[PDB]
């Protein structure tokens, strides 16, 4: 399949729904490619288990975990890392104040070449148990052959651009890596590289990160078609920012309008996919679901306004309903869902800090913390649009994870709130939610 999206592995399914699933130790395995060093980007790390996922014969080789911790939480890093010689670790800069290191990226130099992994999961088991979670498999990239005279960049400018992404970081261990991808040709890759990271970014820069960077490439790479205000936004999230008193703060103003740009020329109905309670409660892994769905009730009170675009998280096209998301998505479906004009997968959640927010007059965009994420857009594979995948067939689609139409929340229903308990009913494995 040309789209390389893939769901994580989900212990429960059926067969069926696992089949063109990855767990992580598919991903790290010799039929990938014959390890000689690797690059772990994340936020959450169980360093034993990390190692474990790794086959027996390439366990030894060098790994670099690239992470936010500071202080103590550093220090437990570290305590985990010690007792393996092979592995150091590149603390990402988080300058602005509340930023965190939350990419999730594999660089995988091989014998044979390099392959570029961007997905959604932490490093820790629970994250590859019963969530639904997303994974983007770059190709074998092979080495530019000596002599020859070749950018190896794509039409998409993958190779400048992750390349770009890493600069940001300012780091030794970084450019180490940046020296190996630009020995690499990537001209295969058919994705648009969308990344955050901390800064304000102001004039030609501002377009580099963000929601603006989501922007520009839609601006740049998508067409708008007649009727487009009927087109639909999807996001899709395992967590809730402030985003500000009423919708014209933000969300509205100018997260929705970077988001319904398409084409270069000059009333959207938005939908926004979140977990319910009774979807965390009647979930695989119950109510601990909801330790990995931040949202406070300090923040949800100060804006009930948000939840009247809430929708429940179902999944039966994937038989994932019962697996929590920690997958983050965005597109932009048709006014019957049929059809989308583009798809991105990425670790940042409906939040200013991973999104960016606007500052000094419209002028400059700042972003807290690192994210990651890849467009699909159909130029890029030839096409106008994609088609949609869905559970029903009445006899080719790219790969949509969850079900179209998102189902509205019931008047019963209520967004997961992580720090308030939940005792009225208890969860699939018996228990209640007492924070
Ligand atoms: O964008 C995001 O998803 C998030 C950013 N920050 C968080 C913090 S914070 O202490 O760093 F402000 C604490 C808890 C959850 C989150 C979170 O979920
Ligand atoms: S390469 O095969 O060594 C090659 C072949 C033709 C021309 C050039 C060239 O002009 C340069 C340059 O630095 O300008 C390098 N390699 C070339
Ligand atoms: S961290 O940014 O402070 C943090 C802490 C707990 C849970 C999460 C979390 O679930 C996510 C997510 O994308 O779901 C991100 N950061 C977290």
């Amino acid at each position: 399949n040309p789209f390389q999206f893939y769901l994580t592995r989900v212990s429960g399914v059926k067969p069926k729904y696992n089949s063109g699933a990855l767990h992580i130790k598919d991903i790290l395995s010799p039929l990938f490619g014959t390890l000689v060093s690797s690059a772990q980007f994340n936020y959450c790390f169980d360093v034993d288990w990390l190692v474990k996922q790794y086959p027996p014969e390439f366990r030894k080789k060098p790994i670099l975990l690239v992470h936010g911790d500071k202080r103590e939480a550093k220090a437990h890093l570290h305590a985990q890392a010690k007792p393996y010689e092979n592995i150091s670790l590149c603390q990402a800069k988080l300058d602005i104040a509340f930023g965190t290191h939350h990419t999730k990226m594999m660089l995988l130099l091989y014998e044979e070449g390099l392959r570029v992994v961007i997905h959604t999961s932490n490093l820790i088991h629970a994250d590859w148990h019963q969530k639904t979670q997303g994974i983007w498999l770059s190709p074998l990239y092979p080495r530019i052959a000596d002599g020859t005279h070749k950018s190896g960049e794509s039409p998409t400018h993958f190779k400048a651009d992750l390349i770009s992404y890493l600069m940001a970081y300012n780091a030794p261990s970084l450019k180490e890596w940046i020296d190996v991808i630009h020995k690499h040709d990537l001209s295969e890759t058919n994705v648009y590289l969308i990344g955050s990271t901390p800064g304000r970014f102001q004039g030609s820069q501002k377009d580099n990160w963000g929601h603006f960077r989501l922007k520009k490439l839609l601006k740049d790479h998508a067409s708008s078609m007649p009727n487009a205000e009927s087109w639909p936004v999807v996001g899709q999230f395992s967590s809730v920012g402030s985003l500000g008193a009423d919708e014209s703060k933000w969300l509205c103003s100018e997260f929705k309008e970077s988001m319904l740009t398409l084409g270069k020329e000059s009333s959207v109905p938005l939908y926004l996919i979140y977990p319910s309670v009774e979807n965390v409660r009647t979930s695989l892994e119950g109510y601990p679901a909801g330790g990995s769905l931040p949202y406070s009730i300090q923040t949800a009170e100060k804006q009930n306004w948000l939840h009247s675009y809430f929708h429940k998280w179902s999944a039966e096209t994937s038989g994932r309903s019962n697996a929590m998301p920690h997958i983050k998505t965005y597109m932009r479906p048709s006014p019957d869902f049929s059809k989308i004009a583009w798809f991105l997968v990425t670790s940042a959640n409906l939040s200013k800090a991973a999104w960016g927010a606007l500052e000094k007059n419209g002028t400059q965009l700042m972003i807290r913390s690192y994210e990651l994420g890849v467009l699909f857009l159909p130029s890029a594979f030839g096409l106008d649009s994609f088609k949609v995948k869905q559970k029903f067939f009445a006899g080719a689609t790219f790969p949509v994870p969850y079900d179209l139409p998102p189902e509205l929340y019931g008047s019963k229903d209520r967004p997961w709130i992580w720090n308030i308990p939940y005792v009225k009913a208890p969860d699939t494995h018996g228990n209640m939610w007492v924070p």
